[PDB]
């Protein structure tokens, strides 16, 4: 027996959820596990099963649905259940007033978050209030920092010559 609780933004549940569920069970089936949701908070659970491997199955669906929350798509989430993957979740208010960080790290047509997750090799998600990684610890350390230069205002030669070292 093991439960995860987690909370995920209202706009974000209809997303977790998928057409006539088909994403909340794609999750279940991928983790075994079952996942809950309250339509009106945005709480969902995240429960172990007799078919659950382990404890970490528990937590990658957590994180799963945290990702998705954080505004990854389903698709890009599921690079969780990946061994030594791992989730970051950054509030950008303790990195650097907040469309302008976003715009930073994001780029023009968004092509500095897509060289940010060729040359790390971690996937990033910039919505709302907070900046998402996933990625082995080294990936999501190497976009973690990138990322924190480009909200501090660092020209994007220096943080592209700083991704190409690594």
């Amino acid at each position: 027996k093991q439960e995860e609780y987690v909370k995920i933004p209202k706009d974000r549940i209809a997303v977790l959820i998928g057409k006539k569920g088909q994403t909340k069970k794609e999750i279940e089936k991928r983790t075994k596990t079952k996942i809950t949701i309250d339509s009106e908070t945005g709480e969902v659970w995240i429960t172990s099963t007799k078919e659950t491997e382990d404890p970490l199955a528990v937590w990658k669906a957590r994180d799963i649905v945290l990702a998705i929350g954080r505004g990854f798509s389903p698709e890009r989430a599921f690079r969780l259940l990946n061994e030594g993957e791992y989730l970051e979740i950054i509030n950008l208010t303790d990195i650097i007033a907040l469309p302008r960080v976003r715009g930073r790290i994001i780029g023009r047509k968004g092509r500095t978050r897509q060289i940010i997750e060729e040359m790390s090799g971690a996937s990033v998600s910039v919505y709302g209030k907070t900046v998402a990684i996933i990625g082995n610890p080294i990936q999501i350390e190497i976009a973690k920092t990138a990322i924190e230069k480009l909200a501090r205002g660092s020209p994007h030669g220096s943080v592209y010559r700083y991704l190409e070292r690594r």
